[PDB]
């Protein structure tokens, strides 16, 4: 038994699979950690692929690298389609680990939950890094304010995540309508936050005007929240933090 989650944010038969496992070390006093698999494309219907993703075996090994502690992940599978999926990769230990793991010892883990999110094909995904350097002398930073309610404690949590920097004409500041266009505002209001990279904000870019200038129309603009979750348990977060709204701020730089 295992919890499974399928989020279809795209209708294509072909999609980018964004997969995240919550796992428990097979031991007494077990380490708890979350693994996200490098994105890969598939054309197997999501509701079938999740069945295959649920039947893998995971091992991890904590290592030291120039960037700090890292987790080497190995995924065993008898499912033909998972030839499509990376089987060996590394992720940052600080985001992955809740807590409890020895170094350089390959460690089997029990899968508690598997989440599969279907995104657009990779050529239709835009990252924050993609937009860095598009404006050389920005005047403002655009921040998404991701609001959650912890359903156990009823407390509200806001994670402010950086989207991009932009230069705004003086004339445009008086209403901001040419920057925070109708398309932009709706896209933020309707943004989704899914279980990947800890959490991943996904904004559908419906236009390339204003705050969306230089982005490919109809792309999904994907943004990491994992850097803000290093001191949390990701499994606790994806189980207990309910995404209640997404707001934005267009902050002057200085």
């Amino acid at each position: 038994e295992m919890e499974t989650y399928v989020n279809k944010l795209h209708e294509g038969s072909t999609y980018t699979a964004a997969v995240q496992y919550n796992v428990l070390e097979k031991d007494d006093d077990p380490a708890s950690l979350t693994i996200w698999v490098p994105m890969f494309q598939s054309s197997m219907p999501a509701d079938l692929l999740i069945k295959e993703l649920a039947n893998v075996n995971i091992l991890v090994k904590q290592i030291s690298t120039p960037k700090g502690p890292s987790l080497r992940v190995m995924i065993n599978s008898r499912s033909a389609v998972l030839a499509q999926m990376p089987s060996k990769f590394t992720i940052c230990a600080n985001v992955s680990l809740d807590d409890k793991l020895a170094y350089d010892v390959t460690t089997p883990c029990e899968i508690k939950a598997c989440s599969l999110t279907c995104l657009k094909s990779k050529n239709m995904l835009t990252t924050v890094k993609d937009l860095t350097m598009k404006t050389l002398n920005p005047t403002h930073d655009i921040i998404a304010l991701c609001e959650f309610e912890n359903i156990v404690t009823s407390k509200k949590v806001i994670i402010p995540t950086y989207l991009r920097s932009i230069s705004v004409r003086n004339k445009d500041l008086n209403t901001l309508e040419n920057i925070t266009t109708t398309e932009f505002k709706n896209a933020i209001t309707n943004a989704k936050i899914i279980p990947y990279s800890g959490l991943l904000l996904v904004i559908t870019v419906t236009d390339n005007k204003g705050a969306f200038k230089y982005i490919k129309p109809q792309s999904q603009f994907i943004v990491d929240l994992g850097a803000y979750l290093e001191k949390e348990s990701i499994y606790y977060v994806t189980t207990n933090w309910k995404h209640t709204a997404t707001r934005f701020a267009i902050k002057p730089r200085e």
